[PDB]
């Protein structure tokens, strides 16, 4: 289909004989500079090789008002998710409109000048509200208050090169290169499949049976870019869709990876996503349960309902100019061995079966055997290699401030007891002297599958510092993870309160 | 058989009433107080234990020569190896005879008082010819001129506490404790075994040959103080011995822990461990091929030959007062499938099988498959995960001066590179800013599996911070791990090259 | 021993045949079980006789069979107590039972499924898959409906060089019968020997009794088709995606 717009806006192309030129005034001493922060480096991404056509650059406020309000540009252009350049009030201040500023990439890599169009101060709030449903758990309202800037810059770019990625160099196509590989193949239907996390059973049955309604081949699209926080890191992942697509039947499917920042902005993103696999050559785009949901906050409510995406893609239906296949929860027959849309069965006559995500990471952290039916044994020995059960991973005991006890022969016991156990864990007495380029290291330790003993707390201020994944506070006081009776409590007791804990928490296993 | 000298020297026992007292002075802040080696530790405790019966303290300068070019105290009693407390320059200068130091571990808790008899400067040269044969390549000569003090304080000892240990509470059984151990039992014969590493079939058959030549029951007593630098750490040995004991039938062996700290002195040595364990209870003591022996130097020749224990421990074997039990090379007959002393075999009529510990270590780090014959499978299984294969194993890669490169850009591609080949190892770039702090975190990181990519080398006055262990150098240089062609050759070919030389030496695996 | 009999399938009456042969053979008693020699149920899922007719019958005449008849009700499984039962006497609920009929029998054995240890031996199932294969090692053929308004030709080789990249052990051929019985009887032959068989034309209605329907599917626009077209012109690279899809959802191809 026609790129959104009618026109493919692949800057790259077009800029080609402005390289040298623009590259020359990136590097001029003059110029202002800023730095593509990660998510504006995957979006910089999608706008400069036209999977955001018709953009050309980063929404100035009319047209950044007009989506949050309207759905779509001022000019009418079906258009759900904001794309802005944001920046901090002392960058803002540097700029007027008709500026040319070079955005750049680890300060080092020159990626594109933008001619600046205007500089606003966004109201964070409704842009909240209205783009993204409000609460203040959802991670990209989270992410508005949080880590963008306070100042938007509207401005339109003209291209140097695309980011640079090191990593899966052949899989990260653009809507030109994808295009190409189609025709290459005389695909002329091609249903898309987005995706954040690992491909299961589930998910290959859905994707064949779209691929059978649709009659199109299959594009398994993940997104490599950003998602959502505590999603499995995409290199496993790919590792995971590179296994799972040996699953389907030959050249029946392509795989290709998008750098793309969601939103995890349920509806809203659906629409965006279908308008972005358009761009890259799709005819059809699939939209299952929770499509791009975040699933619930802390008090358990739904931050969409489970087929909102659903509905807010069919009311746009005729101007998306792409076809979308629509999915209900798939789930698992036990009495029949097969997957199958649960709007098509049930009435009781039949049993149902389903692993949600969260019982899923639970067996992988408790190195519990995930079911034959579930996913495919190769995809879990990848899995359970990234996220290692309790008895392989990292940790560490942070010895209270309440303690009273000689911290430094406390360090000694609790090391020479871990020692003796053994299984391959590495120990370590950790002093941070509340120096974060210490305090950085320690979430990189107990990522690494060690166990660090850490004699001291370390001053509140510095408390962002450290990650505190598997990070147990041993002390008197009720926060502690493990409560002491007295803060001179003999060490010997001290030490069998910590290895039974962390017996109990399946760190360890004898 | 009476302790060495008529006497047990349990000075724990002998000054227990003084306890109190001796804490009080051990503590007061007018004595002067030297915070104890770790081998002066595992010596220290030998000595108040009686395990190093007839001594009583530190050697004086007298008894000090006498052992050195007597093998003897001054007063005649057999002793091959210098027991002294060694000091620097600074300490030695602060003391005089009738002084009383006291001696801390870990500058906190009271292990001891001294009372000085003199302080006199060895001659380490003499020490190291006459005691450790002269070559400086022995471990014993190594530590005697890098690390121990250049002046030696004799003086007697009065006993406030045992070095304290928290791993195998119940396992470093004193000799006054082993010998309740065989009364209990009614064991009035006994084997002692010796040992620093792993035990093997060989070893198992090795002790029952002896348990039955000797019509005793057997005396698993191994090293857990400090033997030979590249050994396996005890916990994993304990973790060994522990698993082996079990393939011996029931109630004909015990385990007891000794925290010596061996000198790796061959026949000396032999004839020390035959003292120690006689005063430790034991009646009998085997002597195998090169008994504490650290085996070649550097230019393939033995320290000691393989019997010159055996012929040394023969010679004083009227006065040793304990019976040894000597052993020739134990190796292993296919054709029959058995282990056998050399001495009555070969004849070529028979084949046999060795593999040496060298041989043992390359299987451990390429994966190898441990023959079922030369041990037992849950102990290769301890090994194996003590000391993983080199896909498991952790390393680093630093960025050589000559780089031209951008080291930033070279970082992050090798990063991004590694992660996409999945296999449960953490990866890293590391900056140090020769911080030791951050430098001495190296190998903890490669211990505990990591990969860790370093963009600058570090001075060369702190070299000595980081272990060598699987930390290649990335350079031009002749002396780089991995040679690169031109200091700006193109990143994509740096890491083509990294890549292949981590997949050659077997830590990546396609 | 081997009987060369030729059953009815007769129900009662066959059972009381049954047991006059075995009578004639030497046997002082003969094992009459729940539907002995029964067919089942017809069509409309109805018995063709009573679960217990035939020991009905057989108990009538038992004064004249000069055989003695050793009853049998349902025989099930007991999994609470590993071991199986007559049905007469356990149940009350107090009990659970397990049955697997022939029905699911043949259906884990088309579909690769695993028997339960408790139902059969292993030896027996193993002798059992091996002569009834499951659906990824069983024959078929593709008959290009006469609807078919694209190259017979070209769709037939389409379909062979996209089954070839499939690999699996499966022999494939586009087998052209020209309407002649001798070469249309060899059909199931290939089948039967786990062959797939794209057929480019259709046989004429007046030869169809010459070729067992089994594992032949049509391509066709008709609704009569096993593999329905969109149209008659439908590009190959569709049909053939459609074909590939069947035959993977019917067991055909595994990947
Ligand atoms: N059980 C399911 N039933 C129907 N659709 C599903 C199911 N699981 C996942 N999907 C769909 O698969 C696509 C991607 O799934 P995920 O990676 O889990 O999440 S998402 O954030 O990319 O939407 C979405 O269209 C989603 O709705
Ligand atoms: N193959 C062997 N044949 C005879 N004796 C052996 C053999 N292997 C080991 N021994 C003996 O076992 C005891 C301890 O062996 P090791 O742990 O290797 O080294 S040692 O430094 O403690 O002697 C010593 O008496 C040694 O000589
Ligand atoms: N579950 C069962 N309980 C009692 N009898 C059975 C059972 N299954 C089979 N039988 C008996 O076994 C004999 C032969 O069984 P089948 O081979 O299945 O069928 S039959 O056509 O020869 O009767 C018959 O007497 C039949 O009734
Ligand atoms: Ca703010
Ligand atoms: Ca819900
Ligand atoms: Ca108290
Ligand atoms: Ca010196
Ligand atoms: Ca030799
Ligand atoms: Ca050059
Ligand atoms: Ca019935
Ligand atoms: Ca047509
Ligand atoms: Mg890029
Ligand atoms: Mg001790
Ligand atoms: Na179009
Ligand atoms: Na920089
Ligand atoms: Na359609
Ligand atoms: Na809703
Ligand atoms: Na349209
Ligand atoms: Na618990
Ligand atoms: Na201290
Ligand atoms: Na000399
Ligand atoms: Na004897
Ligand atoms: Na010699
Ligand atoms: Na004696
Ligand atoms: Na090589
Ligand atoms: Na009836
Ligand atoms: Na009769
Ligand atoms: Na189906």
């Amino acid at each position: 289909p026609a790129p959104h717009g009618g026109i493919l806006q692949d800057l790259i192309a077009r800029d080609a004989l402005k390289k040298n030129e623009l590259l020359s005034e990136a590097q001029s001493s003059d110029i202002l500079v800023w730095n593509l922060t990660p998510r504006q480096l995957c979006d910089i991404e999608l706008i400069l090789n036209g999977g955001f056509s018709p953009l050309t650059g980063f929404l100035n406020e009319n047209d950044y008002s007009s989506v949050v309000t309207d759905s779509r540009l001022a000019d009418g252009t079906l258009w759900t998710i904001p794309i802005t350049l944001d920046v901090d009030e002392a960058f803002a201040n540097q700029i007027k409109p008709d500026t040319r500023i070079a955005l750049f990439q680890d300060d080092e890599i020159p990626i594109a000048i933008l001619t600046v169009q205007d500089v606003y101060k966004p109201n964070k709030t409704i842009e909240a509200e209205r783009v993204f449903r409000g609460d203040p758990e959802h991670p990209a309202i989270s992410y508005l208050f949080n880590v963008a800037g306070d100042y938007y810059v509207g401005g339109s770019l003209e291209a140097i090169q695309l980011p640079q990625h090191y990593d899966y160099p052949g899989l990260r196509k653009t809507p030109a290169q994808l295009r190409l590989e189609f025709q290459s193949r005389q695909w002329d239907r091609v249903v898309a499949f987005q995706t954040r996390n690992p491909m299961h059973r589930a998910h290959r049955e859905l994707t064949v049976r779209a691929a059978r309604e649709a009659n199109a081949k299959v594009l398994i699209h993940p997104v490599v870019g950003l998602t959502k926080p505590g999603d499995i890191d995409h290199h496993t992942r790919v590792r995971v869709y590179q296994e799972i697509i040996k699953r389907y039947p030959n050249g029946i499917a392509f795989l290709s990876l998008l750098p793309l920042a969601m939103r995890m902005s349920g509806d809203r993103e659906a629409v965006w996503h279908a308008i972005i696999r358009k761009n890259y050559g799709a005819s059809h785009f699939i939209v299952g349960r929770d499509h791009a949901g975040p699933g619930k906050n802390s008090k358990g409510v739904d931050f969409y309902g489970p087929y909102d995406a659903q509905e807010l893609v069919e009311s746009y239906k005729h101007e998306l100019d792409i076809e979308v296949v629509p999915f209900r929860m798939v789930t698992y027959l036990p009495d029949e061995d097969r997957y199958a849309p649960i709007d098509q069965i049930d009435t009781t006559k039949t049993r149902t079966l389903n692993i949600s995500g969260t019982e899923l990471r639970r067996r992988l952290r408790v190195g519990g055997e995930i079911p034959e039916w579930f996913s495919y044994p190769e995809v879990v020995k990848i899995l359970r290699e990234s996220n290692p059960p309790r008895p392989k991973q990292g940790f560490s005991i942070v010895l209270g401030n309440s303690l009273t006890v000689s911290r430094e022969q406390l360090s000694i016991a609790l090391l020479s007891t871990f020692l003796q156990f053994g299984g391959g864990r590495y120990y370590k007495i950790f002093e941070h002297n509340n120096k974060t380029e210490l305090l950085s290291l320690i979430q990189d330790f107990i990522g690494s599958g060690s166990g660090l003993i850490i004699p001291d707390q370390w001053e509140d201020d510095k408390d962002s510092v450290v990650g505190k994944q598997n990070v147990y506070l041993l002390d008197t006081s009720s926060s502690a993870d493990i409560q002491l009776e007295s803060a001179d409590e003999p060490i010997s007791h001290i030490v069998q309160k910590v290895v039974l804990f962390l017996e109990d928490n399946g760190f360890f296993v004898f």
